[PDB]
């Protein structure tokens, strides 16, 4: 069956067939689309207390292996059959199975390619994979991560990479990072009720405090790494500041911008997510790419629930911060975003403006429909927080669906973990 | 059952219950949400050739009457029962039924309140209703419409109103306006292949030409009214220009803006839609409200498929129209939108900036959850084409669902109508 989608901007039409290979697990339906939910249950992959049943793990396992060998140009009929055998044997004799080196690499890149919310998916083939399935202690996790950061930071020329930790076994020996991101600022609730720092990270910082970390009560304080190994209680590890590359915010024209004294980390890295590969689950798999202007400019800086500086710069620019129809809010956001890009460019740090990002995506999307006649896409997340209609993606009709491999959200560790 | 939704900006959470009263008719599902479709089949209410079967029309009819009487403060047990009787009788004795004066008024306001894509829904109670079910000829339709326009224009102080035409009977005697909007500019495909005017209205203008209207080949030419009465072939009626209030575009700071020589109509009026009320269908029901800055500024003027002037003003502003990372596109759109608002304000014509609109909506939404514990909302359509994250709606989680009464899209008349 073919489903027709059109890009009203260019008039270009696509025929999606890949939606069939998609598993029918969604929070929405044919009576109320749960489209607009931050974190639907369908995109979540909760914890378990019993290993994945061998009988149901097998179909998925085979399914994957086929997909893997299906990727190669010239079929390896020999190795293919050989692998399928080895796997089946392993599953019924051990209850689970291990992935080959190259299989993992393929899986990570594929899961990224299958992430409907990532706009930078044109880079899916360029990914550095760190095999840390051999890891066994919290400290080792820390060391692996530092290697990851050192690599990805690359002295400013950000590189995409992912560190894969031991797969989930029984669901009690989970290896996972509790931090939403490897690098993230602290958020403290001050005595007068006000909030200093990143408001969104208040609950998490509070946790760090409870675990022994002493608050520095500053606007840009990098939280410690909360590492959980083998399901054991987590341990804190401060990231060596030398590895934390930041960018000071300053506007090209407005010198008063420096006075706001803003900055931000260069490395966007999601740690709290789970990787699903042919039935297997990996609760610990941090991955990173590079920032997109708007993420910092619009979201991090302008969101009321975040640093919320819109009011301030509006006054600084001497705009009618009281007459909404003056569109002062808009000029402000634009200027703030220019500052962000400029600051990264001036400091030789990789950054990408939402316009270039969107155009790159359209290209990637077109390629997807040639390669596999499909491309899962969450319109709501792909259209930039500013100037939506000015980006081609805004006009592109798109289908959202879950494939495999895939990156699922997990339930915040502290909410389920049982303390020792 | 209660479904939880959160507004990540304010943290305020709602509990939706109204989704139950919603009919399970959606193009999306629990395997692929068809969220992102311009015009899903679920939102469409096609034509018919046989009257609505009395047996299936009855449940809906009763359903409505209950809803109608349920709106009143003090229950009219007497009249209620009386009405239910009268209706049932009428349906089985005539095959259909007529709505009372006040019932229609209620239905129109309710269907508006039930439109998940309208952001100006806070005004749902303020609506002027013109009963034109008595109408019988194309000419009469024209006269009723002119009355509507004269009223709504209100010399600049736009007022919301709707003109209801005779309900659909057998589906062959449909009374409907073919025009997407009452007032809309022409689009001509020039000899050199280029397009003059509103590109989106090319197909429709071509039709008008085929019907005898002679092209004026200008950028802002108001098309004639294509009126269909009793299912008969349509007839053209030029709208008296005195009734067409326009606004010349000029920027407060940039005097060169006047040189672009832009303008736009003050009255946004959807004509091509169908109203569904307790089983009944009305293919002819034009309704209007007032414009929102972005509609014209961002969409009408910047969309590539529309007037597409972004390139031009970028050069005029002397911006780096070649370096995307310069965010020239963004500064340009902001400036263009300021021009729009300014021009309306200066000419004493009702206009509403997207910021004020969004805030008003949040208020309305909250009220909805008190009144009926629910509010159908299409996030994709509610978030403004520019500065999305800067508007509260962007952060509001919302549920989309079809209720009744409701405003359904129809299949373009010319595509199905049978000529005489
Ligand atoms: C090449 C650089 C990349 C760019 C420019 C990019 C950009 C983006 C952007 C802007 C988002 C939205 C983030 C948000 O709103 O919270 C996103 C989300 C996402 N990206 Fe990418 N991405 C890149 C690399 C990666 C990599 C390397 C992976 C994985 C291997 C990845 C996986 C995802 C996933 C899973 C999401 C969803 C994250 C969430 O739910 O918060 N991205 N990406
Ligand atoms: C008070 C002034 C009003 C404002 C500011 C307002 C604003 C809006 C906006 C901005 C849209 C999006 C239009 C588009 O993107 O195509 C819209 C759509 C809609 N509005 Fe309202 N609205 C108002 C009045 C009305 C009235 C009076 C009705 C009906 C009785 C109404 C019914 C709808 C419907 C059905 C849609 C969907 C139209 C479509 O599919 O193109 N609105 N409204
Ligand atoms: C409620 C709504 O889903 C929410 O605000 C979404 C909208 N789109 C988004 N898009 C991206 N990329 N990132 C986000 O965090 C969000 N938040
Ligand atoms: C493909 C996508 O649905 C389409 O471009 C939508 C997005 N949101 C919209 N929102 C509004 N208000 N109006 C529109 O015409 C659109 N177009």
């Amino acid at each position: 069956r073919h489903v027709r989608i059109k890009n009203w901007g260019s008039g270009m039409t696509f025929q999606d067939t890949l939606h069939h290979k998609a598993k029918g697990i969604l929070t929405c339906r044919s009576k109320s689309c749960l489209g607009s939910i931050m974190t639907p249950k369908s995109l979540t992959r909760g914890p378990r207390d019993k290993p994945t049943p061998p009988d149901e793990l097998l179909p998925q396992a085979i399914e994957f292996v086929n997909q893997y060998y299906g990727s190669f140009k010239e079929a390896k009929i020999e190795e293919h059959l050989a692998r399928v055998e080895a796997v089946t044997k392993e599953i019924e004799t051990t209850g689970t199975y291990q992935l080959t080196g190259d299989e993992l690499i393929f899986a990570t890149k594929q899961a990224w390619r299958n992430a409907p919310r990532c706009i930078g998916r044109i880079q899916w083939s360029n990914l550095q994979v760190f095999d840390a399935r051999s890891c066994s202690t919290a400290r080792e996790m820390f060391e692996h991560i530092c290697r990851h950061v050192r690599y990805s930071t690359n002295n400013g020329n950000i590189r995409s990479a992912i560190t894969v930790f031991p797969q989930r076994s029984d669901g009690k020996h989970d290896f996972r990072v509790w931090n939403a991101q490897l690098i993230r600022y602290a958020g403290y609730q001050m005595p007068d009720g006000s909030i200093r720092g990143d408001p969104a990270n208040v609950e998490f910082t509070q946790l760090c405090i409870d675990l022994g970390w002493k608050p520095k009560y500053g606007r840009f304080d990098v939280v410690p790494l909360v590492l959980q190994a083998n399901g054991r209680d987590p341990e804190l590890f401060e990231i060596p500041p030398d590895l934390v590359l930041e960018v000071a915010m300053e506007h090209p024209k407005y010198e008063w911008f420096r006075e706001l004294e803003l900055k931000w980390y260069a490395l966007p890295a999601v740690a709290n997510m789970l990787l699903e590969v042919g039935g297997l689950e990996f609760p610990g798999c941090p991955f990173n790419g590079w920032y997109m202007g708007t993420e910092i400019g619009v979201r991090d800086f302008c969101d009321v629930q975040r640093y919320n500086i819109l009011e301030e710069v509006g006054r600084r620019m001497g705009l009618e911060t009281h007459k909404l129809a003056s569109l002062w809010k808009d000029q402000a956001v634009v200027e703030i975003n220019i500052a962000v890009l400029h600051s990264f460019q001036k400091q030789n740090v990789t950054i990408m403006d939402h316009h270039s990002a969107a155009e790159s995506f359209m290209k990637y999307m077109q390629n997807e429909y040639r390669s596999r006649g499909g491309c899962p896409a969450d319109w709501i997340w792909l259209v930039p927080p500013m100037s939506g209609s000015i980006t081609p993606v805004f006009h592109q009709e798109m289908l959202n669906y879950v494939l495999s491999p895939f990156y699922y959200y997990q339930v915040e560790a502290w909410k389920t973990h049982v303390w020792q």
